[PDB]
């Protein structure tokens, strides 16, 4: 799979488990079209979102439902969700890992792109 | 001002200057309505986006145009922009500082909220 | 003041108040000599640590006592403290802002340096 | 191995490869005693630092030579190194992953502790 998502919890120092993730692809009319979704596993990872054939160049949005995650833990969060928007390119063969670190009032996201 | 945005550059270790910021509010019909916009100053801060009167309860989106910022420095970054989505003033009026820390392939954002 | 420290809390989305900060300078004999210390104020800032005259070239260490901060909130954190080590004024005098963002199992620190 | 280190590069959006890492254990006299060292691999990971038998409760310091890393890339960095200091506990069986995200003027570190 060319696309992977990894989510970490900065408060408990653990993978963020069972977090909902929705991926969208930008359509010709500039609206967001559902592309793939899933929930993070006990490793805080989400594999098998898509394949090489379907993952063509374009603009993608990864939406992480952080609000429901903090609500489950009884912690009041600031953000409705975390959004990561990027362009996928074919500048050679590549695997994309979208990593996110979550706190109730802060989040960080990083792209790890390897060949 | 109830809403302030502060942007830093993690590569140069300086404020991020002349960064475009657009703010939207979710309308009754569920679409994003333009709320305000501006550019960061020499100190990486954006003040005067709105007033107490105008800044009513609702869901807001702060979009920071990170791509244009990195491209003007010769760097092709990963993200199209950084988006911060939150509910504001749902327990009464508050002052919000949205801070963002930028790297070409990573960003973090934090909220500082005071009564 | 040439040296300023700013500390934020990622869990509460507020400045980190009453956090102890100790600053050390590397001496000729390679040991850490106490340089200054203080606690953050209501705004999470620590000013007046030193003056231009006293803040000469050298390697400095800023130690932020994060453990005591989290323990006073009922949280047992991961780190003993956050340490920031840097060479200062090796290309002439500068003004340094050391910012830190705290979570129980994570922290980030950034430097803002201006001429 | 109960202790692992993972290092990421926020500028290039890749693992930080061939980064030197030194681990120390706090001795009864409060000095830092060398414990283990190595260089990160092509995955930005460092495995096999120690074993269950030798990794007893105590205070450990992980030092990441970030300065040499940025120097190799021709980017001027702020910090001499990144330091992570923590207490290892036997609160049940556990594996520790110390993750770090690097920019020239900023770094973040997180502990991912799983069972």
């Amino acid at each position: 799979c060319p696309l992977m998502v990894k989510v970490l919890d900065a408060v408990r120092g653990s993978p963020a488990i069972n977090v909902a993730v929705h991926v969208f692809r930008k359509a010709a009319d500039d609206t967001w079209e559902p592309f793939a979704s899933g929930k993070t596993s006990e490793s805080g990872e989400l594999h098998g979102l898509t394949t090489e054939e379907e993952f063509v160049e374009g603009i993608y949005k990864v939406e992480i439902d952080t609000k429901s995650y903090w609500k489950a833990l009884g912690i009041s969060p600031f953000h409705e969700h975390a959004e990561v928007v990027f362009t996928a390119n074919d500048s050679g063969p590549r695997r994309y890992t979208i990593a996110a670190l979550l706190s109730p009032c802060s989040y960080s996201t990083t792209a790890v792109v390897t060949n």
